[PDB]
């Protein structure tokens, strides 16, 4: 967090819908970038997989409710997000509309994920509206496991 | 008989190549039939090399 975005502020991406201990906060594996000194310049970021395992990467895209918030937060009207790798490619554009409140919020955030194979690289490019990755996972596979749904208590068995 | 038709759409890596090969910036491809309809737009981005 403290060395990847010299331009852009990293300390103001909090909301009341994700409040913790009575104070506004945000997710802990993702980062909300904002304008610094009245500008939101283009960004480019690459990561090369050198962990000899698959890596799970997650990101998000923000859709505000009116053009005033878009102009005040990103200083742009036609923003784009591009995410590419060796066998993955996608482009995203924000949509501005008025929506019913869910947790007191009229905007939305869409969440995306991908798996990166060993020795591969992934590239992020953005004009605005990007919720950047902060933490990823290197996965190990096994046999005889799953997810079950229950309300039983834990015992010393 | 039924006929199988195949086509493709090219996505270059920089805007200079787009301008040099097609002399346009906002291109489109449209394919339609009686029960089929689609539109395609190229996307310009820098990507890792696969076969160079
Ligand atoms: C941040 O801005 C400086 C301008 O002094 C620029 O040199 C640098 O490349 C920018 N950061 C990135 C990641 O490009
Ligand atoms: C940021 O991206 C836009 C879009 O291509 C480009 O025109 C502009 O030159 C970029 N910024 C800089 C400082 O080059
Ligand atoms: C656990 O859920 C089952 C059905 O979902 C219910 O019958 C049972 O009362 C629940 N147990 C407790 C301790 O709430």
């Amino acid at each position: 967090k403290e060395s990847s975005w010299p331009n852009h502020t990293v300390t103001k991406g909090v909301t009341a819908a994700c409040s913790h201990n009575g104070k506004s906060s945000f997710y802990k594996n993702l980062l909300w970038l904002t304008e610094k000194n009245g500008l939101y310049p283009n960004l480019s970021k690459s990561y090369v997989n050198n962990k000899e395992k698959e890596v799970l990467v997650l990101w998000g895209v923000h859709h505000p409710s009116n053009i005033g918030d878009q102009r005040a937060i990103y200083h742009t009207e036609n923003a784009y997000v591009s995410v590419v790798s060796s066998h993955y490619s996608r482009r995203f554009t924000p949509e501005i509309a008025k929506r019913p409140k869910v947790r007191g919020q009229e905007g939305r955030i869409n969440y995306y994920w991908t798996l990166l194979e060993p020795g591969d690289t992934i590239i992020f490019e953005a004009n605005g509206n990007l919720i950047a990755p902060w933490y990823a996972f290197a996965l190990s596979r096994g046999f005889g496991s799953g997810i079950i749904t229950s309300n039983a208590s834990m015992g010393e068995c």
